[PDB]
């Protein structure tokens, strides 16, 4: 299947992920689905243990799998830790878009 | 097939970590984590660089079942805010596998 990554950037600072298709295909899409999943949790953990940053997190398993990471209304959003380990997930995913494209799409919006 | 991660501490801040057998073995539930582990690895590398504005001494094989060793020792913004903040992530992310995975991640901190 595939994995759709939709980025929300405002006034220069990141502030949501939604992804769609973490939750079946072949061999190599379970290694990417892998791949997002790590880098997914890794920024919630690394945020909420190094960041002192809350975060708002819906997931849930139907059609494909759905996540939103949030911090749209988290009050230190703008934190030089917490927009560093945000921009680095940006990397990765990214890098994995252009790696996989055929498995992931990315899209970075301002607003 | 077992990945083997050692992280070393010095004074307080991360400065180098050695992994091996990330290369993957050949089954399933290992290479899942492998690529878990590889994703994290390359993270950091691609991180420091673009984001910390730090070229770190990487040495890399496939040889075995793989080497890498990512070493800041000599990098002289190591104790970098930005810098241990992306190695910090990079060590909570191994930790996190090694609890949740035992049976394919071994980690060692080293605090000499
Ligand atoms: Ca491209
Ligand atoms: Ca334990």
């Amino acid at each position: 299947s595939m994995i759709q990554a939709t980025f929300i950037r405002r006034k220069g600072i990141l502030e949501s992920v939604e992804l769609t298709g973490h939750a079946s295909g072949e061999y190599g899409f379970d290694i990417v689905c892998a791949a997002v999943s790590t880098l997914s949790m890794n920024l919630v953990n690394a945020l909420e243990v190094l960041a002192d940053c809350t975060v708002s997190l819906q997931m849930d398993e139907f059609d494909g799998g759905y996540m939103k990471i949030d911090l749209s209304y988290i009050t230190n959003k703008s934190d030089e830790k917490v927009q560093l380990l945000f921009e680095a997930f940006l990397l990765g995913i990214t890098n994995l878009a252009e790696n996989s494209p055929e498995f992931v799409t990315a899209k970075i919006m301002t607003q």
